[PDB]
């Protein structure tokens, strides 16, 4: 009987969503003599697979009620994996696990795309002995003493497949834990793994990027004032090549993705519109495409600073940059300028009687070098009043050194508590992200999708695996069973 | 080892009655004044200051500069390519010159007016300002955050594995 | 019998160094009694000098097997002192 009302659907305000069904809300409630007796019944024997109006069996509504409170996820991992196994001692021959609901998500899938990281990392490391062993995803391969090498489970994770836990997590997700589902194991050391194939395709791109921008920079340095001339035209057309090259790279990227980590190809798609407009308007005649080539010029060596991501952890430095210009400093030169254009008009106004600073934008210039420690603190004589100037001077002086150093004060306060292991998450996840748009190849040319792990029986269901050595000097029980005798090692 | 070889190289440039071994005997005697900062190791504690510019002239300056310099070419480059025009920064040397002095806080920041475009070189002048003015602090921000915690501890066993060397 | 294998050698990758020969295994891995087993017995007895290919005896493995984990190092101090121990009872005229 489903209860597909106001008050039981997901929404802000007052709301409980336990997926409408007795079944599930036995299972959120923490009932489980309930959920014993409903799912095992001679009477009315209730089916665990089955869904809801929005296509959400229990499991996604033990996913979607998790927080990331210790409290609650403790109930969230007992109840999932106390209904996995009641699962599988009524419905063995169905795969409970892999059921879609409407917008086409499974559970792993479903903690991934909603940010609930705390079911996320214990349905990815889950181990079980004993009877139920196939429903496991952490197996145990050889050990030998204290190294044991330990095979994770790549279904519906690796990115060969057309919809992953890594491209969900890099674009669909909307959520502040983005960076922390990337840190855990394996997806630590599934990505480390793809990074060290794609880093030589990474460095050529940046050496094929450095090339035109250094042909980009002969040809606006050594630009005629408005075999050298064919060689001149041989590089405007080959500008011209690739910035409409890179415009129809940045479109595709747009179109197939259709914020923060979203900036430099938004510099891209800029600097290559930029760059065409240039190009059309020198073809067109017109004496202002000289602003605007070297505009992209400059916007282009700005642009350059996204290639620092893949030369180890100089990310870890840039990163915070990125944070910084979001941090306060848009909304920081606004201060000054509500200071700036004010005062500037006081100084207008207060010098245009005679017994300097003539219009509004010297005005404005003459207040902006107090800040660059150049502007001038004279004593006029000219103006008639020379003390209500210097007065007005000064106390601009003193709210600037003011306002500064209340900026520099409230930045170190905001950055005294952020530890590497956030930057460092953000980094991972930046590189997650450029490995996942490596992956995709080209669009004039579409790579090959290449597996990862190998494909290995256990115990005959054939599942593909990913092998993760680790030493452990505690684990001295020699108790867990090993699929393998044989270490046979990579 | 510089040192000595710069020295030698000047001695023996002099005995050649070569014109140029006064550029070097001069950056001999300020590479040895720049050495004499070696031997404050034996002056107690004063170590445990000087091993921290060792850490932070191998911390991020040698890239930093680098980036510094990634901008500053590339800027020097824009301003020349719009400073020949007419309706100030001559060549790149003078256009790179004129651009370092906003970090010692000297540079100029006038209103041209025989330049042609006029609005478009105070803009990229003021983009290159708080471009400058955000990557100084951001600089400052990550060399305070790797130092705030640095102990004390450390610090004094780098100087007593120097003191032991 | 020497263990001169390629997965019990000391290098980067797949490896567990333990100085490949069989009272070193069970000094390195917590077997105390399997180590006073070898140590003594009347049909074969292990002396603790031996050496293997690269010439070094039980007490080199066990320092090259130390982390600088709290939990590691209590396990290499104790089986060394062990060690050490046991080789005063059964060789004190060697060093």
């Amino acid at each position: 009987l489903r209860a597909c009302g106001r008050f039981f659907q997901k929404h802000q305000g007052t709301c409980f969503y336990f997926g409408e069904l007795p079944l599930s809300l036995a299972a959120c409630t923490k009932q489980w003599d309930v959920v014993t007796y409903l799912l095992e019944n001679p009477h009315q024997p209730a089916s665990l697979e089955a869904t809801d109006s929005l296509g959400n069996t229990v499991l996604h509504a033990l996913v979607m009620i998790a927080d990331n409170s210790p409290e609650n996820s403790a109930l969230v991992i007992h109840m999932y994996d106390g209904l996995l196994q009641m699962g599988a001692r009524l419905c063995p021959t169905v795969q409970l696990e892999e059921i879609s609901n409407h917008q086409g998500l499974t559970p792993l899938k479903l903690a991934a795309k909603e940010g609930k990281i705390e079911i996320f990392r214990h349905i990815l490391q889950r181990e079980f002995s004993g009877p139920y062993q196939p429903l496991s995803r952490k197996f145990t391969e050889w050990c030998y003493g204290p190294v044991r090498v330990s095979l994770y489970d790549l279904s519906s994770v690796d990115s060969w497949e057309k919809n992953s836990v890594l491209e969900i997590i890099a674009f669909h997700c909307k959520s502040p834990n983005r960076h922390r589902m990337v840190v855990l194991e394996p997806l630590n050391k599934l990505l480390q793994e793809k990074w060290d194939r794609l880093v030589s395709r990474f460095f050529f791109n940046f050496a094929c990027y450095l090339v035109y921008m250094f042909i980009f920079t002969v040809v606006a340095y050594h630009q005629p004032s408005l075999f050298g001339e064919s060689m001149l035209l041989l590089g405007h057309i080959l500008i011209l090549l690739g910035g409409i090259y890179l415009l129809l790279g940045q479109l595709w990227y747009f179109w197939r993705r259709r914020f923060m980590d979203s900036y430099f190809e938004i510099l891209f798609l800029l600097q290559a519109l930029l760059t065409v407009l240039s190009q059309v308007l020198r073809f067109m005649e017109t004496e202002w495409y000289l602003p605007l080539l070297v505009l992209s010029l400059v916007l282009g060596w700005l642009n350059l600073l996204y290639y620092t991501r893949g030369f180890q952890h100089t990310g870890i430095y840039s990163v915070m940059i990125q944070k910084v210009i979001l941090r306060d400093l848009l909304r920081f030169l606004l201060v000054y300028l509500v200071f700036l254009f004010g005062f500037a008009v006081a100084l207008v106004s207060l010098s245009r009687e005679a017994r300097p600073y003539r219009s509004i934008l010297d005005a404005s210039l003459e207040l902006f070098k107090f800040t660059i420690g150049m502007g001038e603190l004279a004593f006029q004589e000219q103006l008639r009043f020379r003390g209500v100037v210097l007065l007005l001077l000064l106390a601009y002086v003193l709210l600037t050194y003011v306002l500064l150093l209340n900026m520099l004060i409230a930045l170190m306060s905001e950055t005294v508590n952020h530890v590497a292991d956030n930057s460092w998450s953000i980094w991972k996840l930046q590189k997650a992200i450029s490995v996942l748009e490596m992956e995709n190849g080209y669009w004039w040319c579409r790579r090959k999708k290449h597996r990862e792990g190998r494909l290995l029986k256990v115990g005959p269901d054939e599942r593909w695996c990913f092998r993760v050595e680790e030493v452990n000097w505690a684990a001295w029980e020699k108790t867990l069973p090993t699929l393998s005798e044989d270490p046979s090692g990579p």
